[PDB]
């Protein structure tokens, strides 16, 4: 509770997303999705970028390499981050304009919205829009980083938020964040029935001697843990997460 | 009026440099003027930087050019324009500093203050302070652009701030932009009995037919009237401001 002046920082870097170009359901604006990957999976594996300052389809990367060869892989990226690009005036745009790329780019073949978590929340705000449109998803796919422990994960969090008021971003990225910010914060999402997988990939399975636990994901959701520590060949748990995410679709 | 959205953006601007790390007049922090140019005359032009989004010692590379075999030229920098620079606390600490930094380097040997409208009143504060402390300047020297009517300058001026929200600086010169309008914007400059020259520099040697003739300074001050078109060779408009402020100087 002590960087309160984070709260602040974002506020403002908010309060100048104001003043550039918006963009809602109303005019034409449209986005195209990214491919990351293909493989004969029946099920495509549509990736939203998350909201923090780095954030963006690079993010999927590896991920995307875990995959190719077992599904196909497109990522969704939030508008306004790149240099020129308008900022959704609400929740309410960006995932109807993303729901749009969606129900195009991809007509039938089902798939998964996923997120890295720094992207949950417009993860499954993106999967809502879907629903209501009436092209649900075939699931959400939460891949949780940062620690298990209340503290430690909330600390983690604001500890690499600072590293941004620290060799730096951009205007148009720290606009945006302050934009999304301030979007997924006031969100408020509710039940649907979309079956979800959360993926623990943060370190240490167990939260420290200290006894924290943080609050986990509300709505009906199955788990997996996959921390990154151990005996074959240490490097890229991200396989791990691949495969968990397949297996998960196919029972 | 319209563009008042400017008056936001810089109190935003303002409060993103409250985050900066700012400077008072106790901590020893201290500032190193800029050589120009050099010539016999016994009175040195201490030119002070705009608070202009662009501004700093570049802006006076003409006037000094001009003045080269002339008189010696240096130039004051407003602290924080530049990468990592503190900003002032107060419109006192930025004055006394720069204050410092001439009586420093000049000993005796005269000097006039010399800004740029944009800089007129960082120029005429530092020369308040230089006046309080013992080592008053021969004079100021005011030039200023823009245009003479109220409006059309008005319009020249809100017109070219937006110029700058279209290409575009860094938050170190935006955020020390809104820092230092809230600076200047509280300050009210008393007066004082030093020598002034206002140099109407600005095009339109009179204000468009349509009423306008903006207010000028307040506070004693002589005149002189150096327009924005010429009969001679187009673009030196400096070695005539320059040698005014020369005669000026010598009767």
């Amino acid at each position: 509770g002590v960087s309160g002046r984070v709260r602040s920082y974002l506020d403002l870097l908010a309060g100048l997303s104001d003043f550039r170009e918006h963009f809602d359901g109303s005019d034409g604006f449209s986005l195209d999705l990214v491919d990351m990957a293909d493989g004969p999976g029946e099920v495509t594996v549509i990736c939203c970028a998350g909201t923090a300052a780095i954030s963006g389809p690079h993010e999927f990367t590896r991920l995307a390499g875990a995959l190719r060869g077992i599904a196909p892989v497109r990522a969704v990226p939030q508008p306004g981050y790149e240099e020129g690009e308008p900022l959704p005036s609400s929740m309410a745009a960006v995932a109807a304009v993303q729901a749009d790329a969606v129900i195009r780019t991809q007509g039938d073949k089902p798939f998964v919205v996923a997120g890295h978590s720094a992207g949950a929340l417009m993860a499954y705000a993106l999967a809502t829009e879907l629903l209501d449109r009436g092209h649900p998803p075939r699931g959400v796919v939460l891949i949780d980083v940062y620690p298990p422990g209340h503290q430690d994960a909330m600390n983690a969090w604001l500890e690499e938020l600072t590293a941004t008021l620290f060799v730096r971003m951009d205007d148009t990225r720290l606009t945006a964040l302050g934009a999304y910010d301030r979007l997924t914060g006031q969100w408020r999402p509710r039940e649907t029935g979309l079956p979800t997988l959360l993926v623990s990939a943060g370190e240490p399975m167990g939260p420290w001697p200290d006894d924290s636990w943080k609050p986990t994901w509300p709505f009906e959701h199955d788990t997996v843990a996959v921390p990154g520590d151990h005996f074959t060949m240490v490097q890229e748990h991200a396989d791990a997460i691949a495969r968990h995410i397949d297996a998960w679709l196919g029972g």
